[PDB]
């Protein structure tokens, strides 16, 4: 759409007032041209059919509650555009400021979020095992770092690369949740899941098998479902990269805690620079020790607590 910039008010899935940019040519538009080559986010009208149409406001004003998820989808597309931005320096997803494309509404009781090669998609949960899941800082910035993964070390989807992809996605999303400082923790989905049942979440980092996920490697999933568990085993990762943050005793190994930002520092490093399509354990915890190496000296700190973690989740 070619107009005018402004900005509209809104209020997302939780009920909370935001500013978004929008696009005023006619109808006010969810098209925001403030970051990179724009954030357009649109609605699928309950379709599978995508993208669905640009959407089209008549007064700026998004309070209903079909407004919602759209609401949300852009505002944290924005933040999440932001973080990479102004943390790792890296114009949107490419790296070369690409339009930024979000649907909501997609099919009707869709429980789940996805990155389709191409833009981001978001079902409104059936209501009770999930809320509209663009309500979900982590969420949409879990989506957004798959784009991130696609075109950087490209890992394949099954498997050990396909944990380690999904691990990455888990680390970005909650590092992009403390950037917000949205009431930030290291549990994925919560804000969006079982809006019955409080203290709960998707999946945990600081503790996996809290859900029945591994936190160990000997514990990895070794069959066929999930393409060979990729949501499973991401768990031994997201320990690991919760230790090197935090810190802890797990399994007896000590790991001193070195904090978030270089925790996003060595990650955003291995996966940009040393990660390949099919990049198993092994070798994501040489390429973040190379990272944390490179960064901070061999005789760091950094260093020390990288291979400690690893060793902690079993990991060579
Ligand atoms: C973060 C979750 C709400 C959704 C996510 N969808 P994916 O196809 O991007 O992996 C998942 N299943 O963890
Ligand atoms: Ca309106
Ligand atoms: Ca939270
Ligand atoms: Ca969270
Ligand atoms: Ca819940
Ligand atoms: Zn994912």
């Amino acid at each position: 759409i070619t107009g005018t910039s402004t900005v509209g008010v809104g209020r997302g899935v939780l009920g909370d007032q935001k500013n978004i940019n929008t696009t005023y040519s006619t109808y006010y538009y969810l098209q925001d041209n403030t970051r990179g080559d724009g954030i357009f986010t649109y609605d699928a009208k309950y379709r599978t059919t995508l993208p669905g149409s640009l959407w089209a406001d008549a007064d700026n004003q998004f309070f209903a509650s079909y407004d919602a998820p759209a609401v949300d989808a852009h505002y944290y597309a924005g933040v999440t555009y932001d973080y990479y931005k102004n943390v790792h320096n890296r114009l949107s997803y490419d790296g070369n400021n690409a339009a930024i494309r979000s649907s909501v509404h997609y099919s009707q009781g869709y429980n789940n979020a996805f990155w389709n090669g191409s833009e981001m998609v978001y079902g409104d949960g059936d209501g009770q095992t999930f809320i509209p899941l663009s309500g979900g800082i982590d969420v949409v910035a879990h989506e957004l770092t798959h784009a991130v993964t696609d075109y950087t070390a490209g890992l394949i989807y099954q498997n050990e690369s396909g944990a380690i992809n999904e691990a990455i996605s888990d680390i970005f999303g909650t590092l992009v949740e403390f950037y917000a400082n949205k009431n930030p923790d290291w549990e994925i989905g919560e804000d969006v899941y079982t809006p019955g049942i409080s203290g709960d979440s998707l999946r945990s980092m600081s503790d996996p098998a809290k859900y029945g996920d591994p936190d160990h490697y000997s514990k990895r999933y070794t069959g066929t479902q999930d393409n060979g568990g990729v949501h499973i085993n991401s768990g031994i990762i997201n320990k690991a990269a919760y230790l090197i943050s935090q810190g802890g005793t797990h399994y007896g190994v000590s790991v001193v805690g070195i904090g978030r930002d270089k925790l996003g520092k060595i990650f955003y490093r291995a996966l940009t620079q040393y990660l390949t399509p099919t990049s198993n354990f092994s070798q994501l915890r040489a390429a973040a020790v190379q990272s944390a190496t490179d960064l901070y000296g061999s005789t760091s700190q950094e260093v020390a607590s990288v291979k400690q973690a690893f060793d902690a989740v079993g990991v060579k």
